[PDB]
């Protein structure tokens, strides 16, 4: 398949049911997640990351995935319209980034994308 | 008129025989261009400026275009460029930025004036520059 989504898109980290709005950077190779307290860890001998979205300022959806200008990276299931990917995402610890969630070019050669400029949210609300 | 493009591809400055590497930036709204021993000048009064290609280290090409205005330090111009079969009056910031780096990055402004798709699995898909 491949789908037209524009500049900007609704997306949602699957398993967390957290809509963020995401920037479609073509520019930019790697995805990135704006997080707040980030927590490193060892489970079972695992690199692990915990860490909440920036937006999330009551801290009502800790995120806690084994680990896949030095982010930690991991891999999320984001949803964006109706396709649902795998995505590699570095946590970042920055704020200024408007966009909770950038999806850079090889993100998006993941989800089949082609990014018209002249539009945003194209794809609508993420339904996958 | 909806043409797909790739991360990257070959751009021509219209009258100038040069390959320029453009790279497609979708997350970037302006266009730059790296040059290199800009002059701004007067000519009947308005702003006018003098450059060369980063690629162009000869000084073969020389460009002179008319300022369109200065963006927030570096001078800004209205260049035809001319990517695949399609020719389109783009604004460019005219910047130092080392060789190294992309000579021409087409922002997300430019890319709706060329009626562009951005798909991030192709390179070069529109070819050299035949306008």
């Amino acid at each position: 398949e491949k789908t037209v989504y524009g500049l900007n898109e609704y997306a949602a980290l699957d398993g967390i049911n957290l809509e963020v709005a995401a920037k479609l950077d073509t520019g930019a190779k790697t995805a990135s997640l704006s997080a707040r307290d980030i927590k490193r860890f060892k489970r079972n001998g695992e690199s692990w990351v915990r860490f909440y979205l920036a937006i999330d300022a009551a801290h009502s959806h800790p995120i806690e995935r084994p680990l896949a200008t030095a982010r930690p990276v991991i891999e999320l299931d984001i949803c964006m319209g109706s396709a649902m990917r795998s995505i590699e995402v570095n946590l970042t610890d920055r704020s200024a980034f408007q966009y909770p969630l950038l999806i850079g070019s090889e993100a998006l050669k993941r989800f089949d994308a082609l990014v018209d400029p002249s539009l945003k949210y194209a794809a609508g609300k993420p339904a996958c």
